[PDB]
């Protein structure tokens, strides 16, 4: 017998992020899993992937250029932080 | 017997983010999962992905060129960040 | 015999994100999955995806150019930050 | 007889993060695995992956530049860190 | 019989990451693991990876070059470390 008991008992107000699991028992292959449950991606990139089975296979000219510049900003204030009375503020 | 409790009981107002999962029992292939429950995703990016079979097979000529620049500006406050009797403010 | 209790006894005005899942038992393929249950997407690019089999097979000149510019502004307060009793603004 | 307990009993409103997993019982494989469940990525990268069987086989001529520079810029407060009767700010 | 009891009685607001696991009982594989519960990337690059099964088999002439320069600035206040009364600030 599995009993399983999380925060069984509040008062007061809390602030809470909460990710339970409970179990009982080709080029890319995945099978039974969990992914990202709680996640961020800010800029992420990818250029070349999973091209398929034999590419450029005979004679092949290629030229890659990647080039990432460029004026970019980013500005977070409580990313995944979960607060309580509390004062959060950006200001410019 | 699986008994699962969660936030059984709650008095006084908070702030939550809840996931719960109970469970019993070709270029890309996936199977019996569970993905981006609570996901952010940000200025993300993907070129190429999953051509094909045989691409580019005989004598390719290919120029590649990924330019990523430019003015961009992102501003977040509370990203995947309950709060309580708080205050949360973007100001410019 | 399964038993789940989510917030069985609440009284007092929570903010709150439920997601909850119970469970019992050819370039792409999946099968039996759950995606982007509570998902966010900003910004968000895709060039080239499964193109077929057998593409630019013989003699291909191909020029790819990706330009990513320009003055793009993005601003959010409280993304997926659930509250209670707060304040939140957004001021220009 | 598997008996679990988190955060049993609580009062007076606490910022909290909660991960928690219960368990009983070919270019890329995985199997039965949990990743990422509380996972920040910023400004990652990923140029080639799994191009496939037999890439660039014959005769292959590649010129391979990869440029990552550019004014770009990151400010953020609280990652991944609950907080309670405190104070944050970003100023500019 | 297996018996667990974390922050069983909490009063007073602490601010806490919990993250808590009971277990009872071709380039890459992976079997049955757990990865990245709280994981922070920041600025992480991976140029070829997996690229397949006999690649530039025969008369392959490559030229790699990865620059990895410009200016960059990255900024942060409390990662993965929560607090409590405290205050937070960042000021340019």
């Amino acid at each position: 017998p599995l009993m399983v008991k999380v925060l069984d008992a509040v008062r007061g107000s809390p602030a809470i992020n909460v990710a339970m699991h409970v179990f009982r028992k080709g080029l890319t292959t995945e099978e039974e899993f969990v992914e990202g449950i709680y996640k961020v991606e800010i800029d992420t990139k990818s250029y070349w992937k999973a091209l398929g089975i034999s590419p450029f296979h005979e004679h092949a000219e290629v030229v890659f250029t990647a080039n990432d510049s460029g004026p970019r900003r980013y500005t977070i204030a409580a990313l995944l932080s979960p607060y309580s009375y509390s004062t959060t503020a950006v200001v410019t």
